[PDB]
């Protein structure tokens, strides 16, 4: 009586999702490049289809689960004539704009399109047609929590993709910092967990330092208080110093230290650290 | 009773120094390069001193919180005669070796010599002779939680900094976010909070991953668990095409970037994503 679902791209996120859904009653179709994957699947009460074609066709809400939308497209180039009618909620990464070109391709096809971004703490950001989403959010709101963004495609991967910034930048400066003192001789257990401590301070700290984010950035005032872009120029200059000097790769303190200099340079040195932001925002 | 202090630089985090020692008993005299700052330190029981020779000659410990350490060179070049016997403890913020260099100027003015690294969140690095460290430590302890680091005058800024290498660089990842995602018209004060929130699920999922990265970083085996370097490289590389498509500044991502197409390309692509430390770490 549950309403059918087809899942293709069965890796880790995908074998998940097949369970839960199964232990709610949906009947899932599963297909994958390799099609051993499938078979604990099997056993728990999904069908493997017989190929792409059969997969799509066995279901209105096709779900891909794949590396990257390339593999959308080989995948579903043999079933693109079975597209028609039916939903595709793709949960891959990949850059926004290839995101949005694949709405064009899946109308081309008679296919409605929503594309997801899927956070592992779960929650999922949905983007695409609202009516869309509303129609199979029943069935999405058992991956895990939904959270509608707006009508551009686009939106769930350049959310995605912005946290994902957040995450990858602060774990290359944990690992930077760590190399940072040992460079010294210090012992790697010693410092890699006062640098992930550095991390949970700086959550912390942004839970008046964060008022004063999110209100500069939004209202476009950098009001200078204790932290000035100047005070925080010199700490990064400080920082390549010593990295140059310690014979650790400068790539990322450069990069901090040419967004301060930049800040610096276009008059915002007294201003607050987050007028770097009139440096990196889009421009006009 | 108490033992006398001399304090120089009154700024910010000097203010709060006196005022706490003044009330723990101890004598304080202080000095500034623009006397005006400190009136509020006198009636509360400072005593200013008439040039930085009387102010050094009044104690037995110069504590120095300044700009930088040319400030000290500048400030104490007319009270060089009278550094002999003191302990200099400078907790001004610079370049490790810049540190290091002091130390011997200071030897060679007969005075001993602490590096200090302030934290606020209070606790303080410090670095140099032990010896220093436990005379001073009665007095230094009401100025925040000591933590001796070792006999290497360098390592308190070397520490203080791999610390600001963390918060700055995690910092600027949340500018950039926001940027990234308001350049698509996304108010910045709706994403700011969740970038926000995603350093703080980045602390708190480094509080296995952190057990993976201690672990990798001191041991030097980085196994290719749930999050492999070509992986995260990938999404690394759509942060860039997404900032390269929105107008949004490229330097921070294209440096994440750099770390894991050199870390594949070293032949780690199957690793954990911690295996970049084999390409930041310091050579031999
Ligand atoms: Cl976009
Ligand atoms: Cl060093």
């Amino acid at each position: 009586k549950k309403s059918p679902v087809t899942l293709i791209g069965l890796g880790p996120m995908g074998q998940a999702m097949v369970r839960t859904l199964l232990g709610q009653g949906h009947p899932v179709t599963v297909w994958n490049r390799t099609p051993s994957r499938a078979e604990p699947l099997v056993v728990e009460g999904a069908r493997l289809a017989a190929s792409p074609t059969e997969a799509v066709a066995s279901s209105d809400l096709v779900i891909l689960s794949l590396t990257d939308y390339q593999a959308m497209y080989d995948i579903l180039s043999t079933a693109e004539s079975a597209l028609a009618g039916r939903t595709i909620v793709n949960l891959s990464s990949d850059d926004p704009d290839v995101t949005r070109e694949a709405a064009k391709w899946a109308a081309k096809h008679g296919a409605t399109f929503i594309a997801g971004g899927v956070m592992i703490p779960a929650y999922v950001f949905y983007s695409g047609p609202k009516s869309a989403f509303d129609a199979h959010e029943p069935v999405l709101r058992h991956i895990g929590g939904p959270r509608f963004l707006g009508e551009d495609t686009g939106l769930a991967q350049l959310y995605y993709l912005a946290h994902l910034d957040v995450l990858l930048t602060t774990l290359a400066s944990v690992v930077h910092a760590t190399a940072l003192v040992s460079a010294a001789g210090v012992d790697e257990a010693a410092f890699a967990p006062e640098a992930i401590r550095m991390v949970i301070e700086t959550g912390q700290m942004l839970a008046e330092t964060g008022l004063e984010l999110a209100r500069n950035l939004a209202s476009g005032n950098h009001p200078g208080e204790l932290a000035t872009a100047v005070m925080m120029g010199a700490t990064a200059d400080h920082i390549v110093s010593a990295a140059k000097g310690s014979g650790v790769d400068l790539v990322l303190p450069e990069a901090v230290k040419s967004l301060y200099d930049r800040t610096v340079a276009a008059g915002h040195g007294k201003d607050s650290w987050t007028a770097m932001y009139e440096i990196i925002k889009k421009k006009a």
